[PDB]
């Protein structure tokens, strides 16, 4: 019952850690949790402050690319949940190399070390962006990889590395793919926290192009619960989509955020569109539901409300990040 | 008309270079050819000896991972044909990291530099192994990526990086995928030259498992001619399969090689099978034929005969490599 969580000081990773330690995943027993995080601009020790008193938690400031470190930290580890990654599309367009480096090479290093340490199973956390764009309908686990951005191409490359580790060495690795997450502790470079915090700072909102692009949104709590279900009961080598997604154009979402804050359209500015911007993401989550029983439980309206309030009450957390 | 060929001191790359300089590709005019090769165990200056007197040829001993070097060597380059890679499956199973490093990160570096240098078009040379294994039938350009070995996963990751460079930055990159190549100057770690040279050395042949695995074989001359057709007339962002392949089980091929050398079955030994060994590869090459007019012109029987004779007459080349 010794687990290692990479990227556990980031947004999603920290939520998984806080929840696991809170006992929200009865089927994943945690006797000892090691968090490995290199603390890039996106990692934040404060995301784990609510649990730093936990005796079961060991925090390791280090890199997934460090084979030396992993060979030692993975001794006796039964399972790994891998969240560590460069995760922002805009950064990837501005400076792609670090995406290959952390995402593809880091994943290769981590999995090789897992094989050398005899780790039981690994959950590789991935994204819907690997599928490109979809005008109508939703993608299934058999949809083809047609990444458009360097970030998406790096995440797809890392999913291929996972497949090879399972096929060649017999590593029990499971892959999850999810839509856009939202919730407390999300870095303010991401759409929702960026727009909410700009508003709180009395600023404008940079809406790309026309705002017609479509994304599906899931509360990170639901995403993390699906990851725990896969950890506990998925099958080696399988891919699972974690749905939930309420589908919105960015325009309509912008409107919901303005309302949630008492603001108006005059706060929005239309900016030049993102290079190669994906028009629409939509994931079909029937497989995980039929196989593992997963269904989202946080409605957008409630989740979003709690999220906005969190930002309103935590300027001390986000201010420094901007 | 300035071209840069990465991996041009390797097997396929050197054949493309010798042919281009020989004028076999009238539609690809070569005023200046730069070859960039890091001379790993697989690169060999002697592969280019037949053309070192060519004034149009500039040989650069360097790495695709060296952004410094590329930023300068790519100045004024109109097109790149990218062959540089770690190419042996067995090496990839024994030591996977270098595959991610050269194949995925090296490709990312090269393409970024191509975008920064304003390079007109690039041909990214890939493989049928990205598709996994296929029991019956042949794969098309829309077949899904299901790599099984670290080598295949690294080549698929590099194909995804190519797609993203085209989708995000507008880079005119074309991808080719081919079956197993054979011919003069192939390194002796590969099946055919390994078996031919073992026989010439009076040794035995390590046939994996039962030898039932199936591969399609094409003479490198045909492969290179299809690459030149894609360079000259393919379309940005497209994938092209380069077929030819006469499909054989390794058992049947072994039998053909024994005969070509006057040997017999007593020279063959059955060895433990390769981890995650792909059972069968088969590529459909209708697209390149219908779109670009490509059809293989070297029959297996003649190509193979010339190849075996080449090994018989070039012990000075291969001996040192073993
Ligand atoms: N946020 C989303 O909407 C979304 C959707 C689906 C999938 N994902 C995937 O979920 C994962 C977590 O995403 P997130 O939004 O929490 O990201 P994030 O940017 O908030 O956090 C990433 C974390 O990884 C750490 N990290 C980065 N490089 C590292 C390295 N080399 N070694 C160790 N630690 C390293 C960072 O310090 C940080 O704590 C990523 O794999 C992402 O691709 C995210
Ligand atoms: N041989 C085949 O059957 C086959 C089938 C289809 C596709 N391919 C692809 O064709 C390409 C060439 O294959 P090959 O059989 O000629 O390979 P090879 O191993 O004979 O040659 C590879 C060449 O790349 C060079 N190289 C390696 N790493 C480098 C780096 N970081 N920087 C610069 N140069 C580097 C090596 O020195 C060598 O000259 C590869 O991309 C391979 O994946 C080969
Ligand atoms: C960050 C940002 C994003 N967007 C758009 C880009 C996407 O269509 C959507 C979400 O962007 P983002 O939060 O970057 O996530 P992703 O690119 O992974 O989907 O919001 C804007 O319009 N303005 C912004 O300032
Ligand atoms: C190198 C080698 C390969 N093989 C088999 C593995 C493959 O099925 C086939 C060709 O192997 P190889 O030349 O390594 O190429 P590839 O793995 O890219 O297809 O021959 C043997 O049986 N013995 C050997 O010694
Ligand atoms: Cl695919």
């Amino acid at each position: 019952m010794r687990l290692l969580v990479t990227g556990g000081a980031g947004f999603i990773g920290s939520h998984f850690v806080r929840q696991l330690l809170a006992g929200a995943y009865p089927d994943v027993p945690a006797d000892e949790v090691i968090v490995l995080d290199s603390l890039t601009y996106a990692g934040n020790r404060a995301n784990l402050a609510p649990v730093d008193a936990d005796p079961r938690l060991r925090f390791v400031h280090g890199d997934i690319r460090d084979a030396g470190l992993l060979a030692r930290e993975l001794r006796g580890v039964d399972a790994i949940v891998h969240f560590a990654a460069e995760s922002h599309v805009d950064r990837s367009i501005a400076g792609a190399s670090v995406f290959t480096e952390t995402n593809v090479q880091g994943t290769q290093t981590l999995l090789q070390c897992a094989v050398d340490a005899g780790v039981g199973r690994v959950v590789h956390v991935s994204t819907d962006e690997v599928y490109g764009s979809i005008d109508s309908g939703s993608w299934t686990e058999s949809s083809p990889l047609e990444p458009n951005s360097p970030y998406a191409a790096s995440k797809a490359g890392s999913d291929l590395v996972a497949r090879a580790y399972h096929r060649t060495y017999g590593l029990d690795v499971r892959i999850t793919r999810c839509c856009n997450n939202y919730g407390p502790y999300q870095h303010p470079e991401k759409l929702i926290p960026l727009f909410v915090t700009n508003l709180l700072d009395g600023g404008t909102l940079p809406l790309y192009g026309d705002g017609a692009n479509v994304r599906e949104w899931v509360h990170t709590d639901d995403h993390c619960r699906g990851i725990a279900l896969v950890l506990a009961g998925g099958r080696a080598g399988e891919i699972y989509h974690i749905g939930g997604g309420l589908e919105l154009t960015n325009r309509e979402l912008t409107g919901i955020l303005l309302d949630s804050l008492g603001a108006d359209w005059s706060s929005v500015r239309k900016v030049a569109d993102r290079k190669g911007h994906d028009l629409r993401y939509s994931l079909d989550g029937g497989k995980i539901e039929r196989e593992l029983g997963y269904r989202p439980q946080v409605s957008f309206a409630d989740g979003l409300a709690r999220t906005v309030r969190w930002y309103r009450e935590n300027r001390g957390w986000w201010e420094p990040l901007k």
